[PDB]
């Protein structure tokens, strides 16, 4: 399925070259042009454990998850993974822990050492 997927054929995407965040894009996004540090983006995601389990989803929220880019308001494979998408882009993000909760996990959603997938749509991006 789609993780396998990313694991297998996706793109390694950190600075350091440590497959840490392998990326998919599924849906091209508009253009070039991709957000830039401490922009507001909005994005929708959902989640899942390699265990299978969907730990969240900001659609059955019926709201975007926002936060300001590159200032480590999130894991630090989202900084890096959002920080390369275009506007309506749509991409799996495989993130492995130290991208991600590492040995602490995330109570009660995460546990230690998790290797995690999002798909990740980014829907806005606006500087302030
Ligand atoms: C504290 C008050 C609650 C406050 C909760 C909200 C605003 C609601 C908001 C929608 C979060 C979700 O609540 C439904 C829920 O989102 C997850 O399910 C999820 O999908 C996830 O992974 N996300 C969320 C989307 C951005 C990426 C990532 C994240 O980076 O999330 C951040 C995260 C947990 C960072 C930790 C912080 C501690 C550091 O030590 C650790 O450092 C490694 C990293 C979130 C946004 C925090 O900054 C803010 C909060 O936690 C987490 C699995 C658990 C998390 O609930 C807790």
């Amino acid at each position: 399925g789609a993780p396998a997927t990313v694991t297998e054929q996706g793109e390694d995407i950190t600075s350091k070259k440590d497959r840490g965040v392998l990326k998919i894009v599924k849906r091209v996004g508009n253009g070039e042009e991709t957000p830039m540090i401490g922009d507001k983006v909005y994005v929708h995601y959902k989640g899942k454990l390699s265990n299978g389990k969907k730990f969240d989803s900001s659609h059955d929220r019926n709201e975007p998850f926002v936060f300001s880019l590159g200032k480590g308001q999130v894991i630090k494979a989202w900084d890096i993974g959002v920080a390369t998408m275009k506007k309506g882009e749509i991409c799996h993000l495989l993130c492995k822990p130290e991208y991600a909760y590492g040995s602490a996990g995330s109570l009660p959603k995460i546990p230690s050492n998790a290797t995690l997938f999002f798909e990740i749509e980014l829907l806005d991006f606006k500087g302030e």
